């Protein structure tokens, strides 16, 4: 599924993401935007380390979800990576919350530092009623 901007904003608010671990909804929106373009079935193979990024938040298979083919893999979140390709993003949200529970917070995603950190992120939630 490819979410509409405001549709996603409201869904994330309803799932308790606004202010989760000090992270505003606008920042989570900025992350999803640059990570997948609000696309739940987005996948990205990292040829260099043989891991794959799954879903709307591009969660990596070496640490957060299990896909069986990732060398030296860990399953901190404890999810099957398949769960992160569903239209219903409840599992991708529980996974995302787990990622930010580590000291890096939202900085775990390099894309966040590149295009979200220290920018005006209001544009991602303006007009959505959240």
């Amino acid at each position: 599924k490819v979410f509409e901007r405001c549709e996603l904003a409201r869904t994330l608010k309803r799932l308790g993401m606004d202010g989760y671990r000090g992270i505003s909804l606008a920042n989570w929106m900025c992350l999803a935007k640059w990570e997948s373009g609000y696309n739940t079935r987005a996948t990205n193979y990292n040829a260099g380390d043989r891991s794959t990024d799954y879903g709307i938040f591009q969660i990596n298979s070496r640490y957060w979800c299990n896909d069986g083919k990732t060398p030296g893999a860990v399953n901190a979140a404890h999810l099957s990576c398949s769960a992160l390709l569903q239209d219903n993003i409840a599992d991708a949200v529980a996974a995302a919350k787990r990622v930010v529970r580590d000291p890096q917070g939202i900085r775990a995603w390099v894309a966040w530092r590149n295009r979200c950190q220290n920018r005006d992120a209001r544009q991602y939630v303006q007009g959505c009623g959240v």
